[PDB]
């Protein structure tokens, strides 16, 4: 996250931190708890992933140092990605992660909501991005949880930012015209949550960018209300 802030213990509790094994243990991407058993988050970060087996998903942490071998874990029992997912730049940046174990819901974890389909039309006002990503370009994964507040951009206006790409209405795009707030490395597959009469909805899931925070380059979002049933399908199956 550029131009952040610390979060505070408890402020994003549906936010986790996906770890993989190999080589060595590090932070891979951020996610989102929507069910007991389900972290929705995007397809790229799973590029060269070839097995379950190797990811770990933290729950309730603020810190990255609260992450030792004797830290609890959730282990993934499947990695469900979008069938029409080829690379973040062309869309369906979206994965699911089928957790081995139930997540037990409290005060340090628990769902963000899923957005409505009768609040595809309402416009939010109070938009944050969170991840534990780089600063800057060429930075580090920060230790403490960092939040942003950015202002949703209209489709019409992120395509005119991007051009020589196709901004879908698959995509949502969020940023200052003068560039200072965004996601960076490290932040990809973390929420985009905006609340709206008193609840937490999840918008966005951080996908791509040219650069961290430029003028004129908002984030790109998985517009998040567009799979609503593609997440009801993986989840809700009989
Ligand atoms: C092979 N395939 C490539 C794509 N991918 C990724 O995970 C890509 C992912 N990028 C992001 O997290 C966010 C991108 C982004 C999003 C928006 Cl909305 C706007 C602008 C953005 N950017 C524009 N330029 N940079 N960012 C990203 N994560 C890391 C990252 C993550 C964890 C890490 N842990 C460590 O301990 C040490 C690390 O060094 C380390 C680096 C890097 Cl590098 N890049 C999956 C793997």
């Amino acid at each position: 996250i550029v131009g952040g802030t610390a979060s505070v213990r408890g402020e994003w509790p549906w936010q986790v931190t996906l770890h993989t094994t190999s080589p060595t243990q590090r932070h891979l991407c951020g996610g989102s708890i929507i069910g007991n058993q389900w972290i929705l988050t995007a397809a790229h970060c799973f590029y060269g992933v070839e097995s379950p087996k190797i990811l770990r998903v933290y729950s309730g942490i603020l810190n990255q140092s609260e992450i030792k071998e004797d830290t609890s874990f959730f282990g993934v029992q499947e990695i469900i990605i979008h069938d029409q997912y080829k690379m973040a730049e062309s869309g369906y940046d979206i994965a699911l992660l089928k957790l081995e174990t139930t997540v037990g819901y409290g005060d340090s974890q628990r769902p963000i909501c899923l957005p409505s389909k009768g609040d595809r039309n309402v416009i939010y006002t109070d938009c944050w991005v969170t991840g534990w990503g780089y600063r800057k370009l060429r930075d580090k994964i920060q230790n403490t949880l960092q939040k942003a507040k950015i202002p949703l951009v209209t489709n019409e206006e992120c395509q005119k930012r991007y051009r020589g790409h196709k901004i879908t209405h698959k995509m949502i795009c969020a940023g200052y015209r003068e560039g200072g707030k965004d996601a960076c490395k490290g932040d990809s597959g973390g929420p985009l949550s905006c609340k709206h009469n008193e609840v937490w909805h999840l918008v966005g899931i951080t996908s791509w960018g040219e650069g961290c925070a430029q003028r004129e380059r908002p984030g790109v979002y998985t517009n998040v209300v567009e799979y609503v049933d593609w997440i009801l399908e993986k989840t809700q199956a009989v």
